[PDB]
């Protein structure tokens, strides 16, 4: 089975104590997360540049989980089909 690597089982994240399943993604500086409802104040935002023209939201004061470690920052959403993790959250994480 050489061919294919077994790898050891994939990533979770905890955001409020909820479970959720995530790709890593380094070639994302940021973080998108697939539309959702959740508690606290939230802000519209815009996305356009090039290839771009739509409407998502975004949250300013929201924690993060991560292996069992905290971690505060800006958490953006969108319409994307999941989760995905940019270099924001990687690096948080540091070395």
């Amino acid at each position: 089975p050489q061919i294919t690597l077994w790898k050891r089982p994939l990533v979770t994240i905890k955001i409020g104590g909820q479970l959720k399943e995530a790709l890593l993604d380094t070639g994302a500086d940021d973080t998108v997360i697939e539309e959702m409802s959740l508690p606290g104040r939230w802000k519209p935002k815009m996305i356009g540049g090039i290839g771009g023209f739509i409407k998502v939201r975004q949250y300013d004061q929201i924690i993060i989980e991560i292996a069992g470690h905290k971690a505060i920052g800006t958490v953006l959403v969108g319409p994307t089909p999941v989760n995905i993790i940019g270099r924001n959250l990687l690096t948080q994480i540091g070395a």
